[PDB]
């Protein structure tokens, strides 16, 4: 594809310092600023029940794969114009590789 | 995305007349000319154990999503040059929509 596995340990801590502020990954985890991400892979965007997604998000109808997730994480607002997720991006592929490896594992 | 659900009933019969010759979809289904396709979504190409995939296939390292599957099904040889799958393609999007809807369901 254009995604290579990295370090889930490395990924665990990128999550903690970069995404925990707004999201949980555990099944049975609650929505915060962001929606709980458990079971995100293979899902299409804007389908977590109980969460209030912007219209941009839902209309993109993204099928969440490790490949999509990377482009997204680069610059979320360029990928989903009008998205309310306020994160500038993970510009180095190695960090995204590490983070998705982690996400791949924990959101299962 | 760029895939819309269709008819699984329609999809069931496209499978039977178009892909059954070489493939099974049931979990516990065996490889034939083609590999058993159960659990194909979310998988990367060339990973069924017990099957002899060409080098092209395996090196493409495709993550199988409903979106990828469509382009693939259009013209498999253009998508994976050197693939040994001998099928010309499903040129109408409506047929591919119907077939993937079916596959989505049965290969789960
Ligand atoms: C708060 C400052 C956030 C941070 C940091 C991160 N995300 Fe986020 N995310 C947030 C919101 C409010 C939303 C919903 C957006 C909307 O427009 O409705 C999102 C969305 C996502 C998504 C899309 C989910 C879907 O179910 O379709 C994903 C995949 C996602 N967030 C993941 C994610 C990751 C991995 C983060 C760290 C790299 C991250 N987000 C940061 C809020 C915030
Ligand atoms: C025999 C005449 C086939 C027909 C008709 C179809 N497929 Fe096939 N397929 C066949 C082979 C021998 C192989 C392996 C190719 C190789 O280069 O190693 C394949 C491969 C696939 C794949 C890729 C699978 C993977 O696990 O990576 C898929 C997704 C697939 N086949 C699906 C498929 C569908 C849905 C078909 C009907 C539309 C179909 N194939 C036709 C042999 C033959």
């Amino acid at each position: 594809t254009e995604f290579k596995a990295g370090s889930a340990k490395k990924g665990a801590t990128l999550f903690k310092t970069r995404c925990l502020q707004c999201h949980t990954v555990e099944k049975g985890g609650p929505h915060k600023v962001g929606p709980n991400l458990h079971g995100i892979f293979g899902a299409h965007s804007g389908q977590a029940e109980g969460y209030s997604y912007t219209d941009a998000n839902i209309k993109k109808n993204v099928l969440w794969d490790e490949n999509n997730m990377s482009e997204y994480l680069t610059n979320p607002k360029k990928y989903i114009p009008g998205t309310k997720m306020a994160s500038g991006g993970l510009k180095k592929e190695k960090d995204r590789n590490d983070l998705i490896t982690y996400l791949k594992k924990a959101a299962e």
